[PDB]
């Protein structure tokens, strides 16, 4: 009889939760999964699936290879929950990169299109600082507005600033690499359990990126955007939008601040959901997630088991 399906969330990774060989195994079960990645391929003009399997490493970590490689790989995981009978989330929202896969997925932008932007955008990002200038940092154990102090006192006439608002005690700093040695060091003189650098070079989410901003505004002005059918919480912003200006407006902003991460996720659980399922590879989401709600349930979706189990998870 009539069961009240659970209300639920698709959150879309990004940068972060690319690994070689990822989709491997929803590949050989899920015919979608490769014809999503040729799509992608038609539109770049190399093998991505390919790319993604074998590598190497060292390729598939170039930003310009990350973000299509990553947004094909959470289209590709929302393509298979349709395709095995999963109905439509109540509420979208991707980790930077992931932002795209949301609006992919919610309507809002074509696949192929998508992936030749996402590769521009990592294109334009990792030309925005000269390599070994930027950098990133990962704080554990402070709070934001300790951490904004920090990042005030650190700066000394440089860039470094909060980044990506993660988890309740998890933020990424981002700017000029000195900055960011400076701060994370004071971060643990004010007793931060980690302060250490991320394997990244490109400061993301801080002034740094307007160069690439700029660039990424004059390509975005030219894809067309459709409304949402599904809302999308903006990084920038934590609301969603269905006007197609004011959604490149947010994708251009997304760039130069703060991923607002916890505060998108504490905006989805005041509307009542707690259930979570995270629609790309790895499980970086839900390590965030769980931190800033232990109650909250996050699932997995990188199998046709995990699949099904999800989609089971909503009426029992």
């Amino acid at each position: 009889s009539y069961v009240m399906p659970q209300s639920f969330a698709f959150v879309f990774p990004g940068q972060g939760s690319q690994h070689l060989g990822m989709l491997a195994e929803l590949g050989l079960q899920q015919p979608i999964v490769l014809e999503t990645f040729q799509q992608a391929s038609s539109a770049l003009a190399y093998d991505l699936w390919a790319l993604v399997q074998h590598g190497p490493q060292e390729r598939l970590d170039q930003t310009q290879f990350t973000q299509p490689a990553l947004l094909t790989a959470d289209v590709a995981i929302f393509r298979c929950w349709e395709a095995l009978g999963g109905p439509k989330p109540q509420v979208m929202a991707g980790h930077s990169l992931g932002e795209y896969a949301a609006l992919v997925c919610a309507g809002a932008l074509k696949f192929e299109e998508a992936v030749k932007l996402v590769e521009k955008r990592g294109q334009y990002m990792q030309e925005a600082v000269p390599v070994g200038e930027g950098a990133m940092g990962a704080i554990i154990g402070l709070n934001e507005a300790e951490i904004e102090s920090i990042c005030e006192n650190a700066a000394l006439g440089q860039v470094v600033q909060p980044a990506n608002l993660n988890s309740t005690d998890q933020t990424v700093i981002s700017g000029h690499s000195e900055a960011v040695d400076r701060a994370l060091n004071m971060a643990k003189t004010e007793g931060a359990k980690i302060a250490k650098r991320i394997p990244v070079s490109v400061p993301s989410h801080c002034p740094l990126m307007q160069p690439a901003a700029d660039r990424l505004a004059q390509d975005i002005a030219k894809i067309s955007i459709d409304s949402p059918k599904v809302p999308v919480i903006h990084n920038v912003d934590v609301v969603d939008h269905n006007e197609a200006n004011i959604i490149r407006g947010a994708l251009i902003k997304q760039l130069v601040r703060p991923v607002r991460w916890v505060e998108t996720i504490k905006y989805i659980e005041e509307q009542g959901i707690k259930v979570f399922m995270e629609c790309g590879p790895d499980n970086k989401l839900a390590g965030l997630i769980k931190r800033i709600d232990r109650q909250s349930e996050i699932l997995p979706l990188t199998t046709t088991e995990l699949i099904l189990t999800a989609i089971k998870r909503l009426t029992h």
